[PDB]
């Protein structure tokens, strides 16, 4: 939680803009720097804010939605992963893009990755 | 619309607001695994969607953590809602649990959800 | 057996021979996409699945190449065969299309087929 | 495809042999540093044998089935990437493990994760 609080990027160059709240909320701000997305998105989410310590990751995931006051790609990420702690804290993650799409296309309506987040500061 | 009490193919329960600007929140309570009772639930959806018959993006998650037990792992939906007479939501998911970094190749589930607001 | 001719919720058809030993070869038509007629494929499955009703895990792939087009792309399904009176594969699949580095990041479409052996 | 025949390497110790054939196909065997494995298991899949040559990688794909002559996990694998070629060739990829499962437990059949492949030599 202190842990998760800050600014992180990814291996793209995105930024992600985060608070881990005391009742497990994660809530923040997220600048892509790929695809259809310009300035910070809206992020929130949930995190294990009781872990365990045992030498395990912290569980957590958010979402962005793909609209801002700038742009709206008509679309939305989720982050799915773990934060590990200590000096050179890192959240790993995998991710699903889902497009709107007509039901036609459906079955092309989401991309699937995977996220490095390093810890600044 | 998006805001209403979901059930997908588990029996799972989905209670979601939609807000005006895009956010989700609600509580999500699962019919299986280590889960018991209601869970908090936040996400962001597409406030804008096109108007060219195509769904509504969204996601949402839940960290399996609650006044009853502890799964020490999160979920998260990723997907589109499909108005009309029969609305959908139609997902995929990725649960992370917590692990070591060893583990960590065991530790991501990857699945799909079907939401309908039809009570079991 | 899973041997036969099965087609997915898209009206794909997917035609594949299971062999002993626990090979799959056989043949793959999309309904959707940069795709016509058939492509190969090659997979594996549990050939000494367990027997306390458990499904039979498999997977197969198909490049999407052939004699009359090619989109440079390929598909892997990872699922299990569910005997029964209705037989079943259900899966999930990754697509990968050929990209520059750069472009890695969108270059993998996830989703979900379920195939039985009813012709549409 | 001389390109992609021959022996790789993935970030969790993993052995990948395979041959690529002219025809599209991939043959070989892979070994699990993790899991419920031991020793090799074959693999099967498939390339593009004509992929674009504009700085694109070759989409292929292949599938382990988790059983061989020493160990039965009841699950298979399926990897879909690409390979990047020259000098330091890579296999880039995402995978899907299904186990099998009863029909109340096959929301938790597969997992999904990402493995990297470097050639040696
Ligand atoms: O193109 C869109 O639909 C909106 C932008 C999506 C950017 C994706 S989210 C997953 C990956 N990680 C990033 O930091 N950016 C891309
Ligand atoms: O077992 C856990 O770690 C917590 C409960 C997970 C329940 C999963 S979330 C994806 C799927 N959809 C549901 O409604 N339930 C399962
Ligand atoms: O468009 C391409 O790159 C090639 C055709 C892809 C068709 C996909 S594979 C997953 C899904 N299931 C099907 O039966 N068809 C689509
Ligand atoms: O545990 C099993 O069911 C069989 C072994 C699975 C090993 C997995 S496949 C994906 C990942 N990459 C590897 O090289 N090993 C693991």
């Amino acid at each position: 939680e202190a842990g998760i609080t800050g600014t992180w990027y990814n291996q793209l160059g995105s930024t992600f803009i985060v608070t881990a709240g005391a009742d497990g909320a994660l809530t923040g701000t997220y600048e892509s720097a790929v695809g259809n997305a310009e300035s910070r998105y809206v992020l929130t989410g949930r995190y294990d804010s009781a872990p365990a310590t045992d030498g395990s990751g912290t569980a957590l995931g958010w979402t962005v939605a793909w609209k801002n006051n700038y742009r709206n790609a008509h679309s939305a990420t989720t982050w799915s992963g773990q934060y590990v702690g200590g000096a050179e804290a890192r959240i790993n993650t995998q991710w699903l893009l889902t497009s709107g799409t007509t039901e036609a296309n459906a079955w092309k309506s989401t991309l699937v990755g995977h996220d490095t987040f390093t810890k600044v500061k």
